[PDB]
C-alpha cells in the first residue's frame, strides 16, 4: 500500500506538452536512456510522464525504462493516429482493444503477417482500464470508439497501405508506437491503455493533415487521459 | 572496481545454446519481462546471457532489461545473418561497424529512409570492441569482415529487397535485431559489439538455407564471441 505509480507516455514532445500543462503540478526532470522523465505528485498518485520519440524501438525502450527504473504499476498512452475507417474523423478518440505490429513479415516461413514465434499477432490491452474509459466517455457524452490499432515503423500515406491494414488486421487506426508499448506492458504484467485522437486519414494528404491537427488532437487525447487518471 | 558485468545476447534460443555450452559454467536462470537471463561467473567477470526472441521490439526490450536490471557494462551480440554481398559466404563472420533500421520510412515528411527525428540513420558500435575483434581474428587467422548491417522486422528473401539494402544503405548483411540492440546501448552509453555469421543469402532460397545452417553458423559466431570475452 504505497502511493500508486502511473506511467504516462506519448511518442512526440507535442503529445506530452498538453499532459504536463493539464496536470498543472511541479515535475522533477530525470534523464535516463536518452529520455527525460517528468516525475510529479497528483492526488495520491505519483505520475511519471515522458515522450519516447517516434517509432517502435524508441517506444519499446521508454516503456521498459518506465517499468524497470520508475516502478510504474500502470501505463497510459496518449497521442495521435491516422484513421483507417470512415466513422473515425479528425479529432475523434479511440481506445485500442488490441494492437498489431503491421510491418512484421515472417511469411517466408509460412507465418501470418504480424506474427513472431513466441508471441502473437494481436496484443491485448487492459480490460479494466478500457472499461473505465468507456464509463467516463458515456458519463461525459464523448464519443469514444474502440478497435484494433496497427503500429509500424512507417508513416502511412497511401490508399493501398490503408486498405491492407483493414483487410489483413481489421484495424481502425494506424500509428507507430501503440503495439510496442502494449507489448512491453504485457511482458511485464503491467496494465496498459492506449488512447489516440485522429490527426489525419493516413492517405496521400496525411502529412499536411498531421501538421495541421497534431496540437488539437494531442490535446483532445491528453484531456481524456487526465479524466482517466482522475478516477484511478 | 567491482566485477565486470558483460551482457551476451542472441535473438533465438539456437543462437545462445552454443554460448551456454562453450562457457561451460553454472548459470542461475532468472525470469524477467518474458525473458530468461542466465547469470554466471567466468574468470573475473559476471556474464548475463539471454535470447531476446525475434525482431526489433523483442531485442530492444531485452537489451534495456540487461542494462537496467542486470547492470551490464558491455553488450556483445552473437547470431546469424543473411549475406547481401558476394564475398560474404555461408559461415563467414562479420562485425557490424554501423547499423540501420532498414524498414523505417518517414519519407512523407522528406526524411531519408532509415531516419527518425532525434536519432540518426546509422548507429555506431564500439570502436574499441571492434578493434579487439579484428586483433583476435588476425591472430587466429580467421577471416572477419566488417561492414554495415541492416535490421528490420521482415525476413528478407528476395533479390529486389537485397538490392535495395545495398543501394540505400551500403549494407553487407541483414538481420532483425542488431540495430535495435546497438541503438539501446548507444542511448545508455554502453559499449556494444554485434557479431554475425552468415546463414543464407537473403534470396528466394533463404528460408531453406537458414534452416540448414542456423546451428553451424550460430556456433561459429558463439565461438568467436567467447574468444572476445576471454580478452576482456
Ligand atoms: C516530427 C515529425 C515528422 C514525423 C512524424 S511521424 C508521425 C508520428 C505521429 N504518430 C501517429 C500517426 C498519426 N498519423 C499517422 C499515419 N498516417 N501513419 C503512422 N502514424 C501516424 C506516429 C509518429 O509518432
Ligand atoms: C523460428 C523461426 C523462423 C523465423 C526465423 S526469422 C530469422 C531469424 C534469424 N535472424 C537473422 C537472419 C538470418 N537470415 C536472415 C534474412 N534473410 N533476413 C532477415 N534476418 C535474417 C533474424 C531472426 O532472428
Amino acid at each position: 500500500q504505497g502511493v500508486q505509480k502511473i506511467g504516462i507516455l506519448g511518442a512526440m514532445r507535442e503529445e506530452i506538452t498538453p499532459i504536463l500543462e493539464l496536470f498543472g503540478v511541479d515535475f522533477e526532470e530525470i534523464p535516463l536512456g536518452g529520455n527525460v522523465f517528468h516525475k510529479g505528485v497528483y492526488h495520491n498518485k505519483e505520475i511519471i510522464v515522458a515522450y519516447s520519440k517516434i517509432g517502435k524501438v524508441h517506444s519499446t525502450l521508454t516503456t521498459t525504462s518506465m517499468i524497470l527504473a520508475f516502478g510504474v504499476q500502470k501505463v497510459l498512452f496518449s497521442g495521435v493516429a491516422g484513421s483507417l475507417v470512415k466513422d473515425l474523423k479528425i479529432n475523434d478518440l479511440l481506445v485500442a482493444t488490441q494492437l498489431v505490429q503491421h510491418d512484421v513479415d515472417l511469411s517466408a516461413f509460412d507465418h501470418p503477417l504480424g506474427f513472431i514465434p513466441e508471441s502473437a499477432i494481436f496484443i491485448e490491452t487492459s480490460g479494466s482500464l478500457n472499461a473505465l474509459a468507456k464509463k467516463i466517455a458515456n458519463e461525459q457524452h464523448i464519443a469514444l470508439k474502440e478497435g484494433v490499432i496497427a503500429s509500424g515503423d512507417q508513416f502511412v500515406h497511401s490508399k493501398e497501405r490503408k486498405e491492407f491494414l483493414v483487410s489483413e488486421f481489421k484495424a481502425s487506426a494506424v500509428e507507430m508506437e501503440g503495439a510496442s508499448v502494449a507489448f512491453v506492458c504485457q511482458k511485464f504484467g503491467v496494465p496498459c491503455c492506449v488512447l489516440r485522437s485522429i490527426s489525419d486519414n493516413a492517405d496521400e494528404k496525411a502529412g499536411m493533415s498531421f501538421d495541421e491537427f497534431l496540437e488539437k488532437s494531442a490535446h483532445t487525447s491528453a484531456k481524456f487521459l487526465k479524466s482517466m487518471v482522475d478516477e484511478l
